[PDB]
């Protein structure tokens, strides 16, 4: 009904003696026996030339009409799946990227009502194609000829009011389309969710591109090639090294303050002491919250890792890709600049000293914690992307921000432990970050902030 | 460099006229000219319109006002591209307009035609206002297109293999576009000047990166207050959902300030655990949890916020803006009290409501959480964590959903630690599918959705001497 049905390319074909398997990575079907008109009907999917009238007619022609009838009938249960394209030949091929999947072709009303291409669709060179996307399709179309690409260029080009029957002559013109190829790309766009039929949203508005592009691919064995670049700690930055002090946890697992008591007591702190933070109280802060306890190799791992470790906090697929650098403004045995924490060494080491650079971070962490106090040491969390980029796919990202979330509450907790005045930020410049310390922003970069001040009694 | 392209102010520039001085300006900068002379007013105005050359913008200083105040011009004009004022186009195909400060274009060396290149997998086209345009977060320029035989170029540039060497590969868009040759150079040198192409067709730690991750960083890493407008559409906490109301159990606190784990056992036992006990976790275990981790602990209002947000709550975890934006759904498989199915949690009440039961759909997703955490033991309870976007969205521009996603890493480690503190056996979910679970319950993808989840079990005892 209208378009050439194929099979996804994430769908794979096993054929052997006596049976058939299709197969994606969540779903299995074997048929056993399948006869002649069924196989001509499957290959000739595979090839991707054929309507659903046209594929039916094969597997009757060979099989009988019941066989069709029930081929027809089976097939759109593996259109619910994802498994089959549907493309307008030779212009573009929408790929389902998701199940529970449907296109439903609108009314021919269509030509007549206003329509725009959705500000939330984009295209993008994906491997070897141009695919066109957008966070509120459950498709992608690879563009296959490059007249596609000149017409939505003229449907972003026009005015809010794009009317097909009065518009479409321009189209047609210039390219060397023909009004059925048109029309039915136009109904493949609107049934791919890609243009608008309402010019006007409602709670879709409140959305900026770039979070609703991460949303939607976020919320749907790999091998550490690169493990010698990204190792389980950072590479010393600097010769010169600050050690730090170290807690008795023996001692603090019996006397510190309940957990209980921490959570209920837990406030955000922007006032500060008169006297600032001490580099004994910064040296213990850290090792509670963030130090390598153990080095290990886990024996089995076919992903190749090799040394992780653990530490004070959870984190996705273990690997600890983030870093500290505490950006000092007054401490108490310890000169203002940038640092590093080194974890397992549990040391400091000087990355920059006090520039003007390094003051304007300090002025927007204050700015941002309501200009109450000027902050003390601020600590800008880094991750170190490599180190968990080869493992996950679409999600690596979300589960940094994750872990940024999972030190901030920690950092809370043992802050209200210590009787310090702890307060996340939301907001950091890492450009500017970047620039001061000596990163590479691609390979590292600042990705949450914590402001750390003496509290009054 | 200004010859090879033509020029014009940025649309972000307005050029406030006036009978003694010249005033233009940006947000950032400001720029007064007092008795600028007529030659120099004519080359002011024929850049906000644009079109013309360096070179014909100075001879329209040089003549009114003579050929130094024609050289000064140029020479102070290039100022002004350092400040991201200048558009430089290829007339008629494209529009660099610079979005940020520190601004340089650097047109290539001709080494470019004979060497591999390729469009950036980070550069995209999509809609901004009435035009098509070409961004990248790794560009300082954004490239509005005008003529869309430039969108047939990218097609075809996107299109080809990993290397495409312009000397042996441009025959082809010259011959079914109408398109000269040096137009074409020219759209190159542009593309190339604004970070568009790459020149090491292989990259080195960019590779690594996904579009829509690179995307989102760049946009969440980089004046009025806002109102809370739909403050009675997004309140403090969610509208009920069911009649059905489950009470919960409220621990005394107050014992537990100090019989309750410390702080730094709390830390250092902490575990992820995905085997459970025989026995599942109970209703009364499952409401201790919750009172402790989620619940609404007071409800205030500000008393001189101009941004209207009225009523908010304090709750046992910090969040952004207060504000907080998240609900909690128990996912039921086993419990103690409690029939299988989805459940959400009320924080003010203190209570569960039914939501829906045990279907099939609601089967496959602890069918995806047990798949997550390695198939080591069927999931007692899954609580998904959901974010209501209005609550948050209105205060906040491009990083409300790095906020919420660092929220829902903040409430998993207090999960984690109460876990720990009660026994029980707890673990983060990296991933889950959103819209299977916006259409079990009854939500609007766009106005609340799943963004988090975290297993609940009973741990086993057990020993290991
Ligand atoms: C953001 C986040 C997501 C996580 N996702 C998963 C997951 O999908 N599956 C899983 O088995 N564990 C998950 N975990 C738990 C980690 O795998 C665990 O912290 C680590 O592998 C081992 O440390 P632990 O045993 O000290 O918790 C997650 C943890 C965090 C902080
Ligand atoms: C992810 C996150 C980001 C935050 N960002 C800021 C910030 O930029 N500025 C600020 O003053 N406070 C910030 N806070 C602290 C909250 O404003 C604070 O938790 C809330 O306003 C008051 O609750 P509390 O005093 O119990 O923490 C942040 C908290 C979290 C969890």
């Amino acid at each position: 009904d209208l378009f050439t049905l194929s099979f996804s390319p994430d769908l794979s074909i096993a054929s052997e003696a006596e049976q058939l398997t299709l197969q994606s990575k969540d779903d299995r079907l074997i048929l056993e026996h399948p006869q002649p008109g069924l196989r001509t009907a499957l290959e000739q999917l595979k090839q991707g030339n054929l309507t659903l009238a046209q594929l039916t007619e094969l597997v009757s022609e060979q099989d009988g009409v019941e066989a069709g009838i029930t081929f027809a009938s089976e097939l759109e249960k593996l259109v619910d799946l994802g498994w089959i394209c549907h493309s307008v030949l030779p212009l573009i091929t929408a790929i389902p990227i998701a199940k529970d999947y449907e296109l439903n072709v609108p009314d021919s009303s269509w030509q007549t009502t206003a329509i725009a291409l959705s500000r939330f669709a984009f295209l993008h060179q994906d491997l070897q194609q141009l695919v066109l996307e957008s966070p509120r399709s459950k498709s992608k179309l690879v563009i296959l000829d490059w007249r596609v690409g000149a017409v939505i260029a003229k449907l972003a080009q026009s005015d809010r009011g794009f009317i097909f029957a009065t518009s479409a002559d321009s189209l047609l013109a210039d390219l060397s389309l023909e009004l059925e190829e048109l029309k039915r790309l136009f109904a493949l766009l609107i049934a791919t969710q890609m243009m608008d039929l309402e010019p006007e949203d409602e709670t879709i508005t409140q959305w900026k591109f770039h979070n609703l592009l991460f949303h939607h691919y976020t919320r749907l064995l790999p091998v550490f090639e690169h493990r010698d670049r990204y190792p389980y700690v950072k590479p010393v930055i600097s010769t010169q090294a600050i050690p730090l002090v170290k807690p008795d946890l023996t001692a603090l697992a019996t006397t510190d303050m309940t957990l209980t008591e921490a959570i209920e007591t837990r406030r955000s702190i922007r006032e500060y002491s008169d006297q600032p933070i001490t580099l004994a109280q910064l040296g213990e802060f850290l090792y509670r919250c963030a130090r390598v306890k153990a080095v290990y190799t886990l024996p089995e791992d076919p992903m190749q890792v090799g040394e992780s470790t653990t530490r004070p906090y959870p984190s996705g697929g273990a690997l600890y890709e983030l870093e500290i650098y505490p950006l000092v403004h007054q401490c108490g045995d310890l000169a203002a600049g940038l640092y590093h924490y080194q974890p397992l060494s549990h040391t400091l080491h000087p990355v920059a000293d006090w520039t003007p650079e390094v003051e304007s971070l300090v002025y927007d962490a204050w700015r941002a914690t309501g200009q109450q106090s000027i902050p003390q040491i601020v600590l800008i969390i880094t991750a170190r992307f490599g180190r968990l980029f080869w493992k996950y796919h679409d999600i690596a990202y979300s589960l940094i921000l994750k872990h940024v979330g999972v030190l901030y509450q920690t950092f809370y907790l043992v802050a209200t432990a210590m009787q310090l005045a702890p307060s996340a930020i939301g907001a950091g410049n890492t450009t500017k970050f970047c620039q001061i310390a000596g990163l590479n922003p691609d390979e590292e970069a600042s990705v949450g902030e914590f402001s750390l001040g003496a509290a009054k009694p």
